[PDB]
């Protein structure tokens, strides 16, 4: 059974006027400013942008690939597929 949204877990990520876009739940570093309840910090694959996102926004990318993954003419979108792909916990600073 599914547990709760973790730091590391992939996901293709919703917003507003955009299409779903690979990204994982970050890490929240040390001294660092915490999202607000219930939100969850969200790197975005490709374009290398956080937000902060709820549970209606977030869908498990093992689940959602076949739907979700395929390419997209939207900037950062492709390289974002190969990121999550790829390598889906490194360092993108």
């Amino acid at each position: 059974m599914p547990h709760a949204f973790k730091p590391g877990d992939l996901v293709f990520a919703k917003m507003k006027g955009y299409p779903h876009w690979p990204a994982r739940i970050d890490d929240i570093a040390d001294g660092a400013v915490k999202p607000p309840p219930n939100k969850y910090p969200i790197f975005f694959f490709g374009t290398h942008e956080t937000a902060f996102l709820g549970p209606k926004d977030l869908f498990p990318y093992d689940k959602s690939k076949d739907k979700y993954g395929k390419p997209n003419k939207r900037k950062g979108f492709n390289e974002g597929l190969w990121e999550i792909q790829n390598n889906p916990h490194a360092s993108y600073s």
